[PDB]
């Protein structure tokens, strides 16, 4: 089933430091490459969605915009629902992610 690859484009920005990247939701076909891509983006290692806080990200919390317009860290919804609902993409340092770390999440 490869007819939905590269269609919904996501726009990604960095906070505290200037960066301009852009990617597509479908091109990962799963969470593995999703997480791996982030590690690729800024050439470092993103912490996974630890089910306890899932917003820590170590130093970077990858966040997305859902249909409600709320920004959470990836790993909240499962891929199948996730891809069709994510609108925007923002990954940024934990010092800022701590702001949207809804209910004990980041730093």
């Amino acid at each position: 089933h490869e007819a939905d690859v590269g269609g919904i484009f996501v726009k990604v920005s960095m906070d505290g430091a200037p960066y301009l990247r852009k990617i597509d939701l479908r091109v990962y076909g799963g969470y593995s490459e999703l997480l791996k891509a982030l590690e690729t983006m800024f050439k470092l290692t993103i912490g996974e969605y630890s089910e306890r806080e899932g917003y820590k990200g170590s130093e970077y919390a990858p966040t997305y915009e859902d249909k409600d317009g709320d920004w959470m860290l990836v790993g909240d919804v499962p891929w199948d629902m996730f891809v069709t609902s994510c609108k925007r993409l923002r990954i940024m340092k934990g010092t800022e992610a701590k702001g949207l770390g809804c209910g004990v999440g980041s730093h």
